[PDB]
């Protein structure tokens, strides 16, 4: 094939014969369908079976195959990724590019993908008007030829490209042939922490239009001083035959309501000395006491844009949906419609674990309704436009968006190389107009993003202007360079803490609440990502909502991230399990840095969901005496869909419980005084949960939804009773080796050499695997590790601070075992000192008291060097011989919860399986634990104490041990570790320590008391 | 120093600075000649070009120049002159005392457009003065009005020498030609010769 | 292919292999040289006696000319404007374009000047180093060969185009070849009150 101009290799070419970017068209010629928004004959769909060949350069393709099928080829369906159908790998990296850096320049060895459609066009389209083909994405670069002529060039790999076929096309069948190039000198400014794939990844069509044409038109809505008035402004341009009988006609309807209208014919007003736009006019429609747009209540009005001649024939019309809603930024605040929001945000990127980065409705709802279950209301296009339906759906279901052009050049040294070079002005400037040109009629879109992990460059700020001045409607924000720079509006930061400073030269990030008093700043915050949820993480969630929730100008953030990036593979049986970066030999690569959702791939969430659920509830609660305050978060709505549901109960005994309607205007408060409560005799504590619980369902969630909780400690009752005075006493006998202890049906023995429990007999029956022994370590956490690997080591990690120190080798040395017999019972008394070359890392103390009810209480005291790293826990191990169905504590719960990230679980009985005791991290660590807990039962046994814990078949060292899930198998028995204390998980980020200082076990000295019966 | 950008001839005339299209051929007007003058003590003020109306366009890269070079104010005319594109009200052809309302693009009086509500810029016309054929009646009037408003900084006279081209007749002798003498159609005929001197410098 | 394109008929494309724009240079090997202003020998002027021939629009052009010198050319002094050397008229239009106003396309008829020059360069700049050709002003649009080979694009009549020729030169005689359109996309940012030359 025919290439010497090399347009891949120059960011001069970002393009060629590409039509003019606008909002989404379909051509309807008859304006009730406009106003449905039913499906346009004029727009068609391409997608299906297309032929497809890979080649692994743009020389190697042959020239036959602009004219002919080549009979190699595959039939495949577009639109795909043809990395997702086994063609080449997907290549996982974050920050390095997946090319040699040598700007413009990519490597010879290009992977091209010739895609080919042999499709029909009826002879309609082709007697009157313009038939055009749009690529809604192809990734990075592609040559269009139609009919084996040569029609155009397209880069930018998140934005339509469209070229006029009417020249081209013959009635009957044709043949596409589409030449997609892996690498382009747009791949420069693609360099997203994403998997890097290829192909006609989005939707094609083909759309006709007039020749007289609605070409673009704007719809802005603004307001009087209490949102009582409207006026929507519409700005419609048109190409084509310009003639005195053109008319538009804008009208604006509520459902089957004609609301508004307004007639008028071309010709807009002065605006300089040469005139005005004589082809283009601007309608203005009073609108009064409109229905206001939020996240919260989506209401949305339709316009319908009428190109007409004056004495009534409809040429075509176009429409959109309208959210009458205004965005602005006040005295330092971010408000919608006049009120101050509060983003709860996740950064969302587009993948599939199947499809790749090919979007469908199914998926796309799937996510929706998640975010809204989860209490969501914002969305940041992490890092490039999406597919078009997406703005549709969060207009429809209410979702704040942040839209971001597709530029990002993180991997350049600096960052901002490219940004501030004006040879690559050009190409920028195309990412982001052609994306304000397409999105900017809808109402979900609140604030424009300049790209992301691009330093600051003057490119920035040129174009920053360039939006405020085309569109005053939306703030613009961009992080780049600090995150306060002369190019944004909003001080948007990625990962600053609460309370800590991080002064890194240049681009500090300052603790939130610090950043905003800065001398002469003013802007509100809201960070662009935060809480980086990367495995067993959300670490300190709960810190940024108290800030938020106290600073006005703190107003949220955009979780880092939906979903996590895996990929399925299929084992040798055919058995798929999620891959990470380097698993298709890709290389260099990031490894599992692509995982770090609330959620699955598949959209299972992680158990971190329900800590950003509680977390980001629309209703506080204070509870005084009898009387709850419940307090509403929402901005716009009354309480109208709410329940409040309270039950108090001892220990897990329900008392009583009731319900209470909830009627509270937003930003209001209801006191609900709740009924004389129970006053039990029994011992125990008396806690009372209350939930919010929507009746009705609504468009995202169903029936008995439950949208918000909390928990209080009411009246204790300690026991004071003594326990009945058993008349069996437990015999001791020694030898050198083992104390051996017997009481009834029951056997403990104690092996004097180790100085450990080794086994136990219930009736005859062995109950350890494993002995009891102290653990002060954990298989370790993705934020344990950070950036640290084998063959380049982060000494800073905590994973590398425990090696280091000799945690995970520690051997115990016994210093004391004995035993007393005493009136009622046996005392085993030990101590242990864990040392590693020299060192005494820590000390283990402990009682063991078996008495003729035959109970064993275990008194622990702890002693830890304070120069050794601080510990991940202070627990005890064991491997039990049973393995039991259920799982039945006292404690927080029913999930996973760690001491940072445990606001969400309450405190109840709960009972799951054994399996649901495990978290299923793609990566394994330390999993499964929960807080907080006063009595474990698993099979015969009890425990009880004031202690975390987790149960699984997996032990600590094999999750340690094994990279994939999928490569865990379960160990005999069952792995029970009961720790007195654990650290936190952090999250903050996952590349440098985030555990805060109260959650680090640093006290020195730590007691903890577990009793040990049979129930 | 101003960029190579003149739209004059667009209807309106702000119809390819408008258009992102056109965002990156203007931007390399604008950003060359930065790069190329910028070392030079005598460029005071960068202007974004001439009679190409108020577009987008001129937004971005009025900022660019900001970014880039914050020792120089930016200037440029288009689109009634005190645009957010424009350090300095700069209009061509604003009279003394006699206001001239145009739609959207007014010449006011360069007094009275000093104090509009909330304006605060110094004025210095870009063109002032047109100088074609025997012509600066009026000249004292603005020189007055400058010594006595500190923020009226002064103007450039339109212009230093006249476009005339050298013609020779039957004989061989030379004559200074115009539009149109060349058989150029349309033309402007003498709009052509507007210098304070004839082309040969001589003075008028 | 230079044909084929109409790269003066896209505003996308205002030069192809262009260098970047900076402030006067003279790459001085001597400070002091530097310091008080005189002249370089790594700086040296092509102006004076070129090779001209006028065409009526870039597809009259012979491929014979990127090779050989046109017998029918003429030498003309170089810098200058062709009108002024009477190969067509110079135009005095205000505000109307010159052209029909229909972005981005220009006149079929689109005078096209072809300019040569044959030079040699000193020996060590065949050794070594970086050998660039600017032209500080070419109205409106031009395409430029060496020795036949196709080197590169510029429009913007009013600043310095600069490309790397060094790949290009050889031992003895070479050759420049630049064709330079009247017209361009570049023209409809030129509209200026002014001869149009
Ligand atoms: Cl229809
Ligand atoms: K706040
Ligand atoms: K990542
Ligand atoms: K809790
Ligand atoms: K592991
Ligand atoms: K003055
Ligand atoms: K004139
Ligand atoms: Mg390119
Ligand atoms: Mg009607
Ligand atoms: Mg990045
Ligand atoms: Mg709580
Ligand atoms: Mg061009
Ligand atoms: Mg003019």
């Amino acid at each position: 094939v025919v290439l010497q101009r090399r347009d891949w290799e120059n960011p001069g070419v970002t393009q060629l014969n590409r039509l003019a970017a606008h909002p989404p068209f379909a051509s309807w010629r008859n304006s009730e369908e406009a106003r449905t928004d039913r499906p346009s004959q004029q727009l068609r769909s391409l997608n299906g079976e297309w032929r497809f060949a890979w080649f692994p350069a743009p020389e190697a393709v042959p020239e036959s195959w602009l004219e002919c099928d080549l009979p190699e080829a595959d039939t495949v369906v577009v639109p795909s990724n043809w990395q997702m159908h086994g063609y080449d790998a997907p290549i996982y990296t974050n920050v390095t590019y997946p090319i040699t850096v040598n700007p413009p320049f990519v490597p010879t060895e290009n992977p091209t993908g010739c895609y080919s459609l042999t499709f029909n066009v009826d002879e309609s389209w082709l007697q009157e008007g313009q038939t055009r083909i749009i690529f809604d994405g192809v990734n990075s670069a592609f040559h269009l030829w139609c009919n084996g002529r040569w029609v155009g060039y397209g880069q930018d790999s998140r934005l339509p490209s469209e070229f006029d076929l009417s020249a081209f096309l013959r009635a009957g069948e044709n043949r596409l042939a589409v030449m997609v190039l892996r690498w382009s000198d747009g791949s420069y400014l693609e360099d997203q922490d994403m998997w890097r794939m290829s192909g006609i990844f989005r939707d094609v069509s083909l759309l006709h239009k007039p020749t007289t044409q609605i070409s673009d038109f704007h719809v802005a809505t603004r307001f009087n001083d209490d949102f009582s008035r409207a006026v929507l402004e519409a700005e419609v341009q048109m190409c084509g035959e310009l003639r005195d009988y053109l008319r538009v006609t804008v009208s604006l309807w509520q459902g089957e309501t004609q609301v508004a209208s307004g007639t008028a014919p071309f010709g807009g007003e002065i605006i300089d000395e040469r005139g005005g736009y004589a082809d283009r006019v601007t309608l203005r429609l009073n609108v009064e006491n409109p229905k206001l747009w939020s996240a919260e209540i989506p209401n949305l009005y339709r316009a319908v844009v009428e190109l007409h001649t004056a004495d009534g024939t409809l040429i075509e019309a176009e429409a959109c949906d309208v959210g009458f809603r205004e965005v602005r930024i006040e005295n330092g605040l971010l408000l919608l419609n006049g009120k101050p929001l509060l983003i709860r945000g996740v950064n969302r990127h587009e993948h599939h674990p199947l499809h790749g980065q090919v979007m469908d409705e199914q998926t796309m709802v799937q996510d929706i309704l998640l975010m809204k279950q989860n209490n969501f209301n914002a969305v940041r296009c992490s890092h490039y436009p999406n597919h078009p339906l997406w703005y549709t759906l969060c207009d429809r279901y209410g979702l704040y968006v942040v839209d971001e052009a597709n530029i990002e050049t993180h991997g350049m040294v600096p960052m901002n190389r490219l940004t501030d070079d004006p040879r690559w002005l050009p190409a920028m400037s195309e990412r982001v107009t052609r994306m304000v040109q397409r999105d900017r009629n809808h109402p979900s879109v609140i604030i424009w993003s300049l790209g992301n992990e691009s330093g600051h460059g003057a490119n920035h700020d040129a174009l920053y202007r360039w939006i405020k001045s085309v569109d005053p409607s939306r703030p613009v924000q961009y992080e780049g360079g600090g995150a306060d720079t002369t190019a944004t509006d909003i001080i948007c930061p990625m990962y600053a803490r609460v309370d800590e400073d991080q002064p890194f030269p240049a681009v500090p990030k300052w603790s939130i609440k610090k950043w905003l008093s800065l001398p002469g700043e003013t802007r509100p915050l809201i960070l662009c990502e935060y809480a980086h949820a990367m495995g067993n993480s959300l670490g300190g969630f709960a810190k940024y909502w108290q800030a938020f929730r106290q600073y006005p100008r703190l107003q949220g953030g955009f979780v880092w991230d939906w979903v996590d990036q895996s990929l399925i593979k299929y084992d040798e049986n055919g058995n798929p399990w999620s891959a990470y970066g380097g698993d298709f030999g890709d290389t260099p690569n990031d490894r599992q840095f692509c995982m770090n959702g609330l959620v699955f791939a598949d959209r299972t969430p992680h158990p971190a969901l329900t800590e950003a659920k509680h977390q980001q509830q629309f209703f506080q609660f204070r509870l005084s005496g009898q009387t709850i305050e419940v307090t509403s978060e929402y901005l716009f709505r009354h309480s109208d869909n709410e329940l409040l549901h309270w039950m108090v109960a001892l220990d897990g005994k329900p008392l009583a419980s009731g319900e209470v309607p909830l009627d509270v205007a937003p930003q209001g408060k209801q006191l609900i005084e709740l009924p004389e409560l129970p006053q039990p005799e029994s011992a125990g504590q008396l806690w009372l949960t209350v939930r919010v619980v929507q009746p009705n369902a609504t468009a995202w969630s169903e029936a008995g939804h439950i949208s918000a909780w909390q928990q209080w400690r009411l009246a204790e009752n300690l026991s004071v009773t003594l326990p009945a005075a058993s008349h069996a006493i437990p015999h001791l006998t020694t030898s050198e080796m083992d104390f051996c202890i017997e009481l009834g049906n029951k056997r403990w023995q104690f092996n004097r050499q180790s100085g450990f429990l080794s086994q136990m007999w219930i009736g005859d029956k062995k109950q350890l695997l494993t002995p009891l022994r102290d653990q002060f370590t954990r298989a370790p956490l993705d934020n344990d590790i950070g950036v640290s690997e084998a063959t380049r080591i982060d000494p800073n990690a905590w994973v590398e601070r425990w090696k280091a120190a000799g945690h995970y080798q520690a051997e115990a040395a016994l210093l004391q075992c004995t035993a007393d017999t005493l009136a009622d019972a046996v005392l085993i008394t030990t101590a242990h000192a864990w040392q590693h070359q020299g060192k005494t890392l820590f000390i283990s103390r402990k009682t063991y008291r078996i008495d003729g009810s035959g109970q064993m209480a275990i008194t622990v005291d702890v002693e830890v060097a304070s120069d050794t790293p601080h510990p991940a826990r202070i627990g005890l191990n064991c491997q039990l011989a049973q393995v039991a169905e259920r799982v039945n504590w006292l404690g927080l719960g029913p999930q996973e919860n760690y001491p940072d990230r445990l606001t969400a679980a309450c405190f109840d009985r709960w009972d799951l399986p054994l399996s649901d005791m495990y978290t299923p991290y793609v990566f394994p660590s330390e999993n499964g634990l929960r807080c907080g807990t006063r009595e474990l039962n698993y099979g015969p046994h009890q425990w009880r104490g004031d202690f975390q814990f987790n149960i699984s078949r997996y032990s600590q060292q094999q999750l340690m041990e094994t990279s994939h899930r999928h490569l865990l198998h379960a160990e005999e028995g069952t792995w029970l570790n009961i720790d007195g204390f654990h650290m936190g998980i952090g999250g903050d980020d996952s590349w440098s320590p985030s555990v805060s200082a109260e959650f680090q076990l640093s006290a020195g000295r730590y007691h903890y008391q577990l009793v040990w019966c049979q129930k």
